[PDB]
Parts: structure tokens; sequence; C-alpha cells
């Protein structure tokens, strides 16, 4: 069956504040707003600058995880600011699955749901 939804905080996007002369580490609360257990994974678009940790996990119904999105120093006057975003994928976990993330959940026949959280740089 299709995966239920998640809630994230923040909900629509993530904003990083100048100054960018130091590394900053923001968070994201991901909550599983559905009726079944889900496995989830995270990407970002700019991996020399931006990071994610942990890059995946499992989440029972109503269960939450706090996730760290890091942003390294960079010259905000000079470098790319524009098409960055975080991407969360999840799917329902197979029947009788353990609570350790398995990439092959994402690969066989099934459904994958995603949500993007664009990054904004507040200069």
């Amino acid at each position: 069956v299709p995966p239920g939804d998640i809630n994230t905080q923040p909900s629509q996007k993530i904003v990083f504040n100048a100054p960018y002369d130091d590394k900053h580490t923001y968070h994201i609360k991901i909550t599983n707003a559905g009726g079944r257990r889900i496995g989830w994974a995270i990407k970002t678009t700019n991996m020399r600058r931006l990071s994610v940790d942990p890059p995946c996990g499992v989440l029972d119904p109503k269960e939450k995880v706090l996730m760290a999105v890091s942003c390294d120093t960079f010259n905000a006057a000079t470098e790319r600011l524009n098409n960055d975003r975080i991407t969360i994928e999840w799917t329902n976990t197979p029947d009788g699955a353990a609570k350790q993330f398995r990439r092959e959940w994402f690969q066989g026949d099934g459904m994958v749901r995603r949500k993007n959280l664009p990054i904004e740089y507040n200069l």
C-alpha cells in the first residue's frame, strides 16, 4: 500500500542566516504521520557545502527523529546561492521488517514518496 505522509519542522523550507564565515548546523524534525512503519532517506544538492546526518533511518507511526543539516563556510557574495534543497524519501517497510534501514526497500517493486525543503540563504 502507498506510504502515509510525514510532518517536518520546518514545514516548507529551511533558512540559513549570514554570516557564512563559519560553519552552521541546523536541524529538521521528521515525524511519521502515517499508520505503518516507514524507512526514510535524505539527500542534499550541494555536498561540498551542505551535509545531512543521519542519512537514513526507520520510523514507527508517530515516532520522530531530529536530523542535522550542516552548512560550511562559503563566500555568499561570490558563490552559488540558488538551487539548493533537501530531499526526503520514504516508503513503507516490508512486513516483519526489522528497524534497521535497508536500501533494498527502495528498489524492489513498490512506492516511494518524497518531499523537498528548498534551502534559502538569508544574506
